């Protein structure tokens, strides 16, 4: 699906044009190496070519399969990783480890083995690398292609670098388009808001916020910004797309008025996380509802609409009434000051509707005015049936505690103290994280479940930012354009847009 020419789109620049690259991009191991998705193969491939420093990314993989297999299978794994990397004479022995540190773990497999065992190991590693192996791939070849990389990563975005299809979904303020990246052949969703009505309306603030905030989170549980341009008529906000419906259709619709509570326990555990990523921004969402959980093709899910979140800052709290009426918190009914607690709130919601088939303050065959459901959130507890197991009930009502300050998870441990209920005794959050728990429902993919100031310039130049870094890097791998373009020279040679020599 990509464009006709699109080798030429991205066809690298000479590497003399990146100079000014060069110069700026700051060097630091774990954002050039590990976060930035193409750094970080970059770095791995520059090691290839070294024969000692191989063994320390085959270490570090390995490392990784072990953090998520299964409790039943570590001690096997944890001996395989021992007699071909820790032993002294081993094919791809490690060095930088320290004859201590191996001889300290060594004896540490006698003991019930642990997740997290190979921790102290894999970091003596990343210290190893970051010194000088870091810095002699920063004037290697594979850092100079980074640059080039980097250069297309930062070239303009506009209405030609994508391809509206057919309507995705619409908002009464802001319609939601296809948009398709002409060159990758990517397909995304669009957030288009119009320019006459924010101006008019005067919410260019919260438009912004709600941009930035997309921004800055890289969560697998929460839609993510990829590119933000503005056209001849709007402002424009590219995220991620789901084809799978919302859960509220699914809970209402597609299943029995509820789930199975094992089925209930996969969605709460990846909500979970996705609330915890948004949280580490000091960010707040306050907008969780069953419509806003939305599935992807592969079955699993993401939390949408941000448009009423916001940043806290650390240390200070926030006033607003507002959400949804049913899934707001008596803390925000009464207008009270808060931080994070009305997203575990409507955690305790989201599990309960999803158990039960029905509002935990409103039953779905009851006619009930505005007034007085709310005064069943402030005044009335709930009720459970047989439904729920005894550790659910127990999440339920821990998370549905009226009082913000003894509410689960609203304390200093955070998102932690929830993963640890023993609602969650049988899930295994790093495997989930990893994305290799099948999800329990997988859409068939055929379904379909459903004028100019200055005062307004400087307000678009802080809008229209361009590619985010992150998702535009995994949109280059993911479309194999990086496996297709990423191409040095025959036998280690500078190919001709690397050489200095002749542009
Ligand atoms: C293929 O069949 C499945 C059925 C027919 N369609 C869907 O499930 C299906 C499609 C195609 N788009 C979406 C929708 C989205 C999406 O995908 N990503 C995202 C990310 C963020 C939002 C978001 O903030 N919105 C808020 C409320 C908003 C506010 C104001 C103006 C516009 C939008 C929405 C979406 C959905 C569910």
């Amino acid at each position: 699906g990509k464009s006709k020419k699109w080798k030429e789109i991205l066809k690298f620049p000479h590497i003399s044009q990146c100079e000014d690259l060069r110069r700026t991009i700051d060097r630091d191991y774990c954002s050039l190496c590990d976060k930035q998705p193409i750094g970080r193969l970059l770095f791995r491939q520059f090691c290839e070519t070294r024969p000692g420093l191989e063994c320390y990314i085959q270490f570090l993989d390995s490392v990784a399969e072990y953090e998520v297999t299964p409790d039943e299978k570590l001690g096997e794994k944890g001996k395989e990783i021992m007699t071909k990397y820790l032993t002294p004479k081993s094919p791809v022995f490690i060095a930088q480890v320290g004859q201590d540190l191996v001889s300290q773990t060594e004896e540490k497999l006698l003991q019930k083995p642990c997740k997290e065992l190979f921790s102290a190991c894999a970091q003596s590693v990343h210290e190893y690398l970051r010194g000088e192996p870091f810095h002699e791939y920063l004037d290697s070849m594979f850092f100079d292609r980074f640059l080039q990389w980097k250069w297309l990563e930062r070239q303009p975005v506009t209405k030609n670098t994508f391809r509206q299809y057919r309507v995705l979904g619409k908002g009464g303020f802001g319609e939601v388009c296809a948009c398709q990246v002409r060159a990758t052949g990517k397909m995304y969703a669009c957030k288009r808001l119009e320019k006459k009505r924010i101006k008019k309306r005067k919410g260019e603030s919260m438009a912004l916020n709600e941009k930035q905030i997309l921004e800055k989170v890289n969560s697998q549980f929460v839609v993510n910004l990829a590119y933000a341009y503005e056209t001849k008529d709007a402002l424009c906000l590219v995220l991620t797309i789901m084809n799978g419906g919302d859960l509220k259709f699914h809970i209402y619709n597609m299943g029995n008025p509820g789930f199975e509570e094992e089925r209930a326990l996969f969605y709460a555990a990846e909500i979970l996380c996705g609330l915890e990523d948004l949280h580490r921004e000091n960010t707040v969402y306050r907008n969780l509802k069953p419509e806003n959980i939305l599935l992807d093709d592969y079955g699993h899910i993401r939390i949408s609409d941000l448009g009423l979140a916001v940043k806290i800052p650390e240390g200070d709290l926030i006033r607003g009434r507002v959400g949804t009426v049913g899934y707001m918190a008596p803390e925000v009914l009464n207008n009270q000051r808060y931080g994070l607690s009305p997203d575990y709130w409507g955690l305790g919601c989201l599990i309960y509707e999803m158990i039960e088939g029905q509002s935990p303050f409103r039953g779905r065959k009851e006619k009930v005015k505005r007034e007085e459901v709310d005064r069943r959130v402030l005044e009335t507890e709930e009720v459970y049936s047989h439904k729920f197991s005894e550790e659910a009930k127990s999440i339920c009502k821990m998370l549905l505690t009226k009082d913000a300050k003894q509410r689960l998870g609203c304390q200093e441990e955070g998102a932690a103290e929830v993963k640890r209920h023993p609602f969650f005794r049988n899930m295994n959050f790093k495997r989930l994280e990893a994305g290799m728990l099948d999800p329990p429902f997988v859409p068939d993919p055929r379904a379909v479940y459903c004028n100019l100031d200055h005062t307004d310039d400087d307000f678009y130049s802080k809008f229209s930012t361009g590619s985010v870094s992150i998702p535009w890097q995994n949109e280059m791998i993911e479309t194999e354009c990086f496996k297709e373009l990423n191409v040095f020279g025959p036998n280690g040679t500078l190919p001709p847009d690397l050489n200095r020599n002749h542009p």
